[PDB]
Parts: structure tokens; C-alpha cells; sequence
């Protein structure tokens, strides 16, 4: 039950490239069903309502969400 609050930071990744962060409210059974931790640079904490604007609705959602975490963009 509740929610994972995840917090991920912004970093470089490769010359002229980033990976932005993000704060995202994960419902616990849609992040423990299925999650990718390939980054150190994150936080989460729990809590029964979402903490974070950004609330994942779904299976679908939290995927790519979590996919925005490990792949690097243009700065």
C-alpha cells in the first residue's frame, strides 16, 4: 500500500549529454511488480498519499518513467 516517492538527480552522462531528475509518487504495487535501478542517483522514501505533482497511474506510465531515468539526453 501507498506510495514510493522517488527523487532522481540531474547528472551528466557522456559529453553534451544529461540525464535530467525528476520527482515521481509511484504507487508500492505497480513500483515493486516491476522496477529498473541501474542509477546510484536517486532517494525514495514511502508514504500513504503521493508526495510528488507527478503521480504514475499505471504499469504502462511507471515504465517509461523509469526508462527517463536511464537514458541520456542532449544537454
Amino acid at each position: 500500500g501507498g506510495y514510493v516517492n522517488i527523487k532522481t538527480f540531474t547528472h551528466p552522462a557522456g559529453e553534451g549529454k544529461e540525464v535530467k531528475g525528476m520527482e515521481v509518487s509511484v504507487p508500492f504495487e505497480i513500483y515493486s511488480n516491476e522496477h529498473r535501478i541501474a542509477d546510484a542517483h536517486y532517494q525514495t522514501f514511502p508514504s500513504e498519499k503521493a508526495a510528488y505533482t507527478t503521480v504514475v497511474t499505471d504499469a504502462a506510465d511507471w515504465r517509461t518513467k523509469n526508462a527517463a531515468m536511464f537514458t541520456p539526453t542532449p544537454v
